């Protein structure tokens, strides 16, 4: 088995039928065209922020992750880990896929731990093993893996999906392509910035350039590629005729170098 | 690897921390003293009646289904795919054991179709393939398996957890037990049955002393009893003291012969 490719999504794309029908159109082709083992990841904030509104409750986010109150997790956790993951696991059985939905306790797959007392049930995630996941890719299925992750003593945590997919993909060996609604990370002016490095990336946030979940996503590939040692991608599921080359390696948002 | 036995878990049960913690006291000390390999499938009717209770939505059950809209599926599939899925799968890991979550679609490991149009998104569920969940099973892994289910086409769909329990009973040629808040069935008197037969069932069922779920309750256990050649019974998880003996054959609630 070659390493793996992690594809991370999340954003508006589970609200838009159309989107999805173009991007399992493109990732049925990936996987026909190449030995490369895929894995999704997602996350589903937008799921989560309806559900909420629809229950008239706050969303405050501190630092770019969500604050998660012991009264909030039970229901975050059915929006991400149940409505998300099986809404994709059920394109993947439209598509002929077989795939396998997992969160990121699961064969301890990804550690987590509670990163701090104000934000509540909120994880850090860390590495695990990578045991269960490497079986189901040597028999052939997708993982599809939310950011739902349980500490050791048996609490339920809400992990970014971006730091969440960081780990797996430190755990597997994977690489990993981080897909936005937005053309990857942009200038003070709304321009696509075509490669970033921690220099560059301290820079703009030193200018308030990079702001909120946005300073989650960038400090979480430069993590990735110092780890694996291999650029990372932050990219647009919007287009779908820039999909194919996207899965293909073409650089089409922000590089992430380390 | 010897059959496995299902434990089906339902009512009320998710509501109760200390039957939870005295039902996992239970299954870790029958995994460490009995070869047969653990399967739980599980319900959680209660988790979506509050979460539609918090959104005013009523709760409309056609012969002890529940009527399921489209617009209603999500919900569903987060409360049930999602939370408590995931709830069970945190009471197993801090009991230190290695779960697996799925749901009916997973590996193909029960087949489902639409039932019925006047029931919307509730599905017909039938055997699959045990090969996945085999293979987990022969790897040490305890799957705990919802009762969503997606079709050929795409589309989530919510089953009777007794019916999913039944179908994954015949995919995996597995024993079952039906856990639920009563001991067993009751007549008229409100006394539990000891036996029950398909001729006693339909005896039962013209006086309308079985109603409500419990018709479909008992006619997947009769189903699964017939398919099976095995009795099946039906049990209360309320009672510490009787757990043990029950998951080792013991007759505490109703037995269905075939
Ligand atoms: N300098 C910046 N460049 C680009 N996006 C920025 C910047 N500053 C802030 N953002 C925001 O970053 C968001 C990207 O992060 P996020 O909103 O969490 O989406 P996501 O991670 O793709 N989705 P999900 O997994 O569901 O949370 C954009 O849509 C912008 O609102
Ligand atoms: N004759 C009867 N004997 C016993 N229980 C009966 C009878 N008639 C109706 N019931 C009802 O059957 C219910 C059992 O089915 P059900 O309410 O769906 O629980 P469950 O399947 O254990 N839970 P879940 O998986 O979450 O739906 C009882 O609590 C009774 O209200
Ligand atoms: C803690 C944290 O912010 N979690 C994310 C998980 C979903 C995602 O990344 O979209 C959240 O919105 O609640
Ligand atoms: C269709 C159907 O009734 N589904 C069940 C599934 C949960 C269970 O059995 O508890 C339901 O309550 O919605
Ligand atoms: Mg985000
Ligand atoms: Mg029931």
């Amino acid at each position: 088995m070659m390493n793996p490719l992690i594809i991370k999504l999340g954003g508006v794309l589970l609200d838009s039928e159309e989107a999805l029908e173009r991007l399992f159109s493109a990732l049925v082709n990936y996987r026909e065209s190449h030995q490369r083992p895929l894995v999704i990841v997602h996350g589903g904030g937008c799921v989560v922020d309806e559900l909420m509104k629809g229950l008239n409750l706050p969303v405050k986010k501190k630092n770019g992750l969500r604050v998660t109150p012991a009264d909030q997790i039970d229901i975050i956790t059915g929006a991400l880990a149940g409505t998300a993951n099986k809404t994709l696991l059920a394109w993947a059985k439209k598509h002929q896929i077989a795939a396998v939905g997992l969160f990121l306790g699961d064969g301890d797959s990804v550690k987590v731990t509670q990163l701090d007392e104000e934000l509540g049930h909120v994880g850090l995630a860390q590495p695990g093993s990578p045991k269960l996941i490497n079986s189901l890719l040597e028999n052939g299925y997708l993982p599809v893996v939310s950011s739902i992750g349980v500490t050791d003593e048996g609490q339920l945590m809400n992990v970014n999906a971006d730091q969440a997919a960081t780990a797996l993909a430190a755990t597997l060996g994977a690489d990993l392509i981080l897909l936005s609604d937005v053309s990857g990370i942009l200038d003070g002016k709304g321009q696509r910035i075509a490669e970033m490095t921690a220099a560059k990336a301290e820079q703009l946030i030193e200018q308030g350039i990079i702001t909120d979940g946005m300073i989650v996503k960038v400090n979480a590939a430069l993590d990735a590629a110092r780890t694996l040692g291999r650029p990372v991608d932050i990219a647009s599921w919007r287009h779908a005729e820039q999909l194919p080359a996207l899965f293909n390696g073409m650089p089409m948002g922000t590089r992430i170098l380390a």
